[PDB]
């Protein structure tokens, strides 16, 4: 009878209000917290209200009605946001739909400042609700296609950090390395998000099916294909809504199929149980970033179903997608150790040779090969991983972070050298997360990360295009989007650029600098190194790296700081020119 006490009942008032402040955050992005502050408490007042009688005025009205009034309650709205005020002359059906329309993805507000650790904890002292209810209200306004429950979970593990790092005698030591490692958890998962809906929207839902069945069966491998297909097709509905932006709709689209999957619990995953425990507002993040089941072991063979038996181009011609997706199926909960892409890598050659000899006189020997093609598609990213996880132990992050520098700058030299630095950079941390995993974790770590920042590097040549190879992988379809760039080979085109002192040119500062610093710095000048320079061998490089890592020691722990560098200097640039000749 209730829409609005009903989602308060079993969400609850602590949520409930975070969750309205940053709903309202993500459409009135530009109105001032102290101003939503009042709206959540107006809306939360209301609440309330209907929780007592359910048939108080209003109450009867649908969650996307009472929203979109409380939205048109807002005088400046016209002033502020001007055009989205016009939406407040249309009936619901077309109103929510244009807000939704004149939601701004990405505002140009300042880029939110970090704090001194002792102010943030003493901050957080005085009056902990309001700062964080503030940063929420900060990073909702800036992400407003972020999922709200999603964002609220972020929160929560921001106030654990806060509750006992502030309580330590080395709060710094305590606090930083988990503000980093939220940091870059949020910015990951925004990223797969905006990621999640570009795919669909490019490649569209049968690319979308494929990818989510490979997913969906490597974690229940137990379950039948029927209920797998029946997953993956409610999926795609909760993605293609979630995208939308419609957050009540995909709420509830997320909220059904996680009952779904918890009834129908033990014909999916045994992985499941704590899942389902869980309350409400938790359940569908949890099933979501659930482990893999252990497979029935009590499996038959591939060769026997799809290699083999005769009728094979029978059952794939009566319905070409059910049966491949059949293969993946069969194939994907087969191997829980390798990544989505090259199971569909391996479904789509597979697709390709049953579509070059089902037209072919004795077809039954056509195909019969077709796994000996599966292999090479296989080992290149399983080469890929050891060769570069052996060398991410012979140097360290930072080190290991060097090589790849000098390696990518020579593909392509185009590259705006910050750009080179920070991919580079981010590079060896996926490098650092998963070579700490077993052979049979790796390759699904690797994808996870190396999707995201080949989409953020991508992202960028969109704006600033540089290179028409860079462009022709960024393009082309994300099973090919990472093969493509291993393929990239040392620019040869490219002409080296002009000596510019300055930029060897090393003042005393770098002795007083954080590690960050000290290496973004030197790190630089090695990318401009090698664009100056890119012929040099890894053996002229390591030597100007080695002449110039004693140097600085000998400048930044001698008497006179500055002189050094610049006497000391002259010789290093000199010597250097020459070595590299
Ligand atoms: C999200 C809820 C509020 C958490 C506040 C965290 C402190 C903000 C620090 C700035 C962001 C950063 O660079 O880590
Ligand atoms: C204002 C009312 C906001 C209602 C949001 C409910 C979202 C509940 C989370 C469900 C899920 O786990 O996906
Ligand atoms: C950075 C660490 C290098 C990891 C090797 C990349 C392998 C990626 C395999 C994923 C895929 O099959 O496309
Ligand atoms: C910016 C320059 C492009 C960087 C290429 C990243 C591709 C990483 C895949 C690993 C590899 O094959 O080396
Ligand atoms: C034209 C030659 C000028 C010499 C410039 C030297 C730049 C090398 C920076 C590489 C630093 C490597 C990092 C390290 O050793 O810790
Ligand atoms: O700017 C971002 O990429 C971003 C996104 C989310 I969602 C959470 C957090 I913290 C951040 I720093
Ligand atoms: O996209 C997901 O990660 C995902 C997967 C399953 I399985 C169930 C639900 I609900 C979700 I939101």
């Amino acid at each position: 009878k209730s829409e609005v006490a009903h989602r308060f009942k079993d969400l609850g008032e602590e949520n409930f209000k975070a969750l309205v402040l940053i709903a309202f955050a993500q459409y009135l992005q530009q109105c001032p917290f102290e101003d939503h502050v009042k709206l959540v408490n107006e809306v939360t007042e209301f609440a309330k209200t209907c929780v007592a009688d359910e048939s108080a005025e209003n109450c009867d009205k649908s969650l996307h009605t009472l929203f979109g009034d409380k939205l048109c309650t807002v005088a400046t709205l016209r002033e502020t946001y001007g055009e989205m005020a016009d939406c407040c002359a249309k009936q619901e059906p077309e109103r929510n739909e244009c807000f939704l329309q004149h939601k701004d993805d990405n505002p140009n507000l300042p880029r939110l400042v970090r704090p001194e650790v002792d102010v943030m904890c003493t901050a957080f002292h005085d009056n902990e609700e309001t700062f964080l209810k503030k940063y929420l209200y900060e990073i909702a306004r800036r992400h407003p296609y972020f999922y709200a429950p999603e964002l609220l979970f972020f929160a929560k593990r921001y106030k654990a950090a806060f509750t006992e790092c502030c309580q330590a005698a080395d709060k710094a030591a305590c606090l930083l390395p988990k503000l980093d490692e939220l940091r870059d958890e949020g910015k990951a998962s925004s990223a797969k998000q905006r990621l999640k809906c570009a795919s669909l929207q490019k490649f569209g839902e049968r690319a979308f099916k494929a990818w989510a069945v490979a997913r969906l069966s490597q974690r229940f491998p137990k379950a039948e294909f029927a209920e797998v297909s029946k997953l993956v097709t409610d999926l795609t509905k909760v993605h293609t809504e979630c995208c939308h932006g419609d957050l009540l709709e995909c709420a509830d689209d997320r909220a059904d199929l996680a009952k779904y999957i918890c009834e129908n619990q033990d014909s999916i995953s045994s992985k499941l149980k704590e899942c389902c425990e869980k309350p409400l507002l938790e359940k569908s993040h949890c099933i979501a970033e659930v482990e893999n089941d252990e497979m029935p072991a009590d499996l038959p063979s591939l060769a026997a179903d799809f290699v083999e038996s005769k009728d094979v181009c029978k059952n794939y011609a009566e319905a070409k997608d059910v049966f491949l997706g059949m293969f993946l199926y069969e194939y994907a909960r087969r191997h829980p150790d390798y990544s989505v892409v090259l199971l569909l890598r391996l479904a789509k050659t597979y697709e390709t040779t049953l579509e070059k000899c089902c037209a072919a006189a004795d077809p039954h020997e056509c195909y019969a090969k077709v796994f000996d093609e599966f292999k090479p598609l296989v080992e290149e990213p399983q080469n890929l991983i050891k060769q570069n996880c052996e060398l991410f132990e012979q140097l360290g992050e930072y080190k290991f972070q060097n090589a790849l520098l000098v390696r990518y700058t020579k593909k392509v030299p185009q590259v705006s050298t910050p750009t080179l630095v920070e991919v580079s950079r981010n590079l060896g941390k996926v490098g650092s997360k998963c070579c700490k995993h077993p052979e049979a974790k790796r390759m699904p770590c690797a994808e996870d990360y190396l999707s995201v920042v080949l989409n953020q590097l991508c992202v960028l040549h969109e704006k600033t295009p540089v290179s028409d190879r860079v462009t022709k992988c960024c393009t082309e379809s994300l099973v090919n989007r990472r093969p493509c760039f291993s393929a990239l080979e040392v620019d040869e085109t490219y002409v080296p650029k002009e000596f510019n002192a300055e930029t060897f040119t090393f003042h005393a500062d770098i002795c007083t600098l954080s590690e960050k610093e000290r290496q973004i710095k030197k790190q630089t000048a090695l990318v401009e190194l090698v664009k100056h320079k890119p012929k040099a061998t890894k053996e002229q490089l390591k030597a100007v790296m080695d002449d110039f890592a004693a140097f600085v020691e000998k400048c930044c722990k001698a008497d006179d700081k500055e002189t050094c560098f610049a006497e000391e200097g002259k010789k290093l640039v000199a010597a250097s020119q020459a070595a590299l000749g």
